[PDB]
């Protein structure tokens, strides 16, 4: 539209030559309201120029520039951030209301003798004049004044506003502008994060600036021609609960570069000291994150084909994202193609997918039901007293895992819905997400009056 002045929200190290290195606070000259994930910018601070990630800047002198404004973040995700144990009382953020378009919301962390650590949500009424107010008896001209005022007096709020909600730098959309197929010499593998059946995983760095996860397929796993073909679709899948596909190295051995999840896989995270303190409310919430990512996959008319706790990756504040979606199809192994052998996840595979190769989003729904048993058992293998060989015949005859101990029979009933024989009667991920987000009377409710 018209080159305007922007401000940097976070630091960013120049990963390439064409991008722009800038620190939080730098005034940037960018073409206003220009579509894309990478915008051309001119730094009025350093006089340097280059492309910048569009989610690292906001118009100067706008609410988006304020560090306590989190934009279109959900009530459920705001609570995740605010309920962090290291946040003091009065840790807050401002966001948009999900139940009242045009209104804002002040989310604040608080402590109570009944609930303990909880978040209070206060709706902010914006006026035609531009003024904001939480209660009728105290009003302000700007959202900034409101924050300043309640940072000195609770005056009705559960607690004075103390700290702004901590946040980690968001992901850029792609490693760089036009960056997709990269050379192997651009990746530097630093730490082996783990090992799979068809290759290894690595913590590395691209251009020695940005930390990424590098998956290395052993030769013969999949043809580069078909991997690149499918990778043009996986690069389109962008959602907060999907691990982002960054780049690829075409020449075998194929390397897959993805966003790095520091807490490891959900399965391992459910075991050991990490999973000791997890309680059902957190497991249900983690299920809702997974269902949200799969609901996006469901909207894009895509199929995961290998949904299981081992392919869910954990981050800070118990963030969970779906990983390794769409790779299972490209496996060239004759035994995995015919879903046989000790390397096929038969215990997460719907019977019609294992018997007739009918992989659909509904067979992922089946997999989700299995995944829920891993969550409510903290990593226990499905069908524990059964070997792969015998699972498919038992579920084909109608056997279903019973309600695990420490699993509410209401969630096992959800599991059995996912385990219906008829795929088209299995529920959607839109349903599962809403069900699991509202499991504890948690359906968008109760802004404090
Ligand atoms: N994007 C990632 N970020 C951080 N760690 C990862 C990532 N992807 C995989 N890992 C780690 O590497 C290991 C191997 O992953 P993978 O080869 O997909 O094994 P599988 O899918 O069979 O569990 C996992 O246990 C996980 O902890
Ligand atoms: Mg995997």
């Amino acid at each position: 539209r018209m080159v305007t002045t922007f401000v940097a929200l976070y630091d960013y190290e120049s990963r390439t030559e064409t991008d722009l290195s800038f620190k939080k606070g730098e005034r940037l000259q960018i073409v206003n309201n220009t579509e894309g994930d990478w915008w051309l910018a001119h730094s009025l601070s350093t006089g340097q120029t280059g492309y910048i990630p569009s989610n690292y800047v906001a118009p100067s002198d706008s609410i988006q520039a304020e560090e306590w404004y989190f934009g279109k973040i959900t009530r459920r995700e705001s609570e995740r951030l605010l309920l962090n144990a290291e946040n003091p009382r009065g840790t807050f953020l401002v966001r948009e209301s999900e139940t009242t378009k045009g209104a804002y919301c002040l989310s604040v962390s608080d402590f109570d003798n009944a609930k303990g650590l909880n978040v209070k949500h206060y709706k902010i009424r914006k006026l035609d004049s531009g003024g904001f107010y939480i209660t009728s008896r105290t009003q302000f001209n700007s959202l900034q004044q409101l924050v300043a005022y309640y940072s000195k007096h609770a005056d009705g709020l559960c607690h004075r506003l103390t700290t702004v909600c901590p946040t980690s730098k968001p992901q850029t959309q792609g490693l760089a502008k036009d960056a997709w197929e990269i050379p192997r010499e651009s990746l530097r593998l630093e730490v082996k994060l783990g090992q799979g059946c068809f290759g290894e995983v690595w913590m590395g760095t691209w251009n020695g600036t940005t930390r990424v996860a590098i998956k290395t397929l052993k030769p013969g796993t999949m043809s580069p021609e078909a991997f690149l073909q499918e990778a043009q679709v996986m690069k389109k899948l962008r959602h907060e609960k999907l691990v982002q596909l960054y780049a690829v190295v075409s020449e075998e051995p194929i390397y897959i570069v993805t966003e790095y999840m520091n807490k490891g896989s959900l399965l391992d995270f459910l075991k050991g000291e990490t999973g000791k303190y997890l309680r059902l409310p957190q497991l249900v919430d983690m299920s809702a994150q997974i269902a949200s990512g799969m609901a996006y996959v469901e909207r894009m008319n895509y199929v995961h084909r290998d949904l299981r706790a081992a392919n869910i990756l954990v981050g800070e504040n118990l963030v969970c994202k779906v990983a390794d979606f769409g790779l299972a199809r490209l496996i060239e192994d004759n035994e995995y193609t015919a879903r046989q052998g000790a390397k096929f996840p038969i215990k997460w595979t719907a019977p019609e997918a294992a018997l007739y190769g009918r992989f659909t989003i509904k067979s992922d729904v089946w997999s989700f039901g299995i995944l829920l048993t891993e969550l409510t058992t903290k990593g226990r293998v499905p069908y524990p007293g059964m070997v792969n060989r015998e699972v498919l015949d038992q579920v084909e005859r109608g056997y279903r895992m019973p309600c695990p101990p420490e699993c509410p029979e209401s969630l096992h009933d959800l599991m059995c819905q996912c385990w219906r024989k008829e795929p088209e009667e299995r529920p959607t991920f839109e349903y599962l997400q809403a069900f699991l987000e509202d499991y504890f009377t948690s359906t968008e409710p109760q802004y404090q009056p």
